[PDB]
């Protein structure tokens, strides 16, 4: 996973809202979630991986192993069960809470670091690049 | 994914023919792997698992990586992509290939370990034990 090490700008987002309102993000936050523009930070050293976001909504940090489940405190304030694995050449992350459950796919597209992120049918699609 | 490491001897066996019909096993090997007893050797070095089984129908053996998807050549001869998480205390493993899908559980419940193999519905469960 070194294809994804690096610091990233947000640069496009596309139903970003209709996913937000999908897991039960509340009208409020939804907005003020929306007009953020985040540097994703990922990062490497040995076995761990952690993923630093940065925003002015919330600044969040995982740190994670490979295929070993997680306890997360979302953005958005969801407690989930957590586990990502390199699938297909991509960071797949899926998020599971109260039945329901969320998967957020991050792959890398040229020189842009592609995130997809699927609830129910619904997707949102944001492009970043190296800051 | 200490709590798996030893030789276990299979003691149980429930639904297996069912599962193998459903994966699309000939009858003929499908006889020959349900009278088959195999002992599974689970082992680990560094960050590299490895699961050995050796039976009289087929004597296999799988290394890899928690969460890092892998190319595996079943017992039964099919060609799939495979990923093992550690989910919920569990091994678990699901193969994808032709756009079928199966997951195989492996979790322990006492001295037991106890494999769970799901195929569109169908279920087969064999028990192991220290050997």
């Amino acid at each position: 996973c070194d294809a994804f090490v690096g610091t990233w700008k947000l640069v496009s987002s596309e139903n970003f809202d209709d996913y937000m309102k999908e897991v039960g993000v509340g009208f409020a936050t939804r907005k003020v979630a929306g007009m953020a523009k985040p540097n994703m930070i990922i990062s490497v050293n040995g076995d761990l991986v952690t993923i630093r976001s940065e925003s002015t909504f919330k600044n969040t940090e995982i740190s994670f192993k490979l295929g070993v489940e997680f306890d997360e405190i979302t953005a958005d304030d969801r407690k989930v069960k957590s586990i990502i694995t390199l699938d297909g050449g991509a960071l797949v992350q899926v998020q599971k809470w109260d039945g329901k459950s969320t998967t957020i796919k991050r792959k890398r597209d040229g020189d842009k670091l592609v995130v997809e992120c699927v609830m129910k049918g619904v997707t949102s699609t944001r492009v970043y690049e190296r800051a």
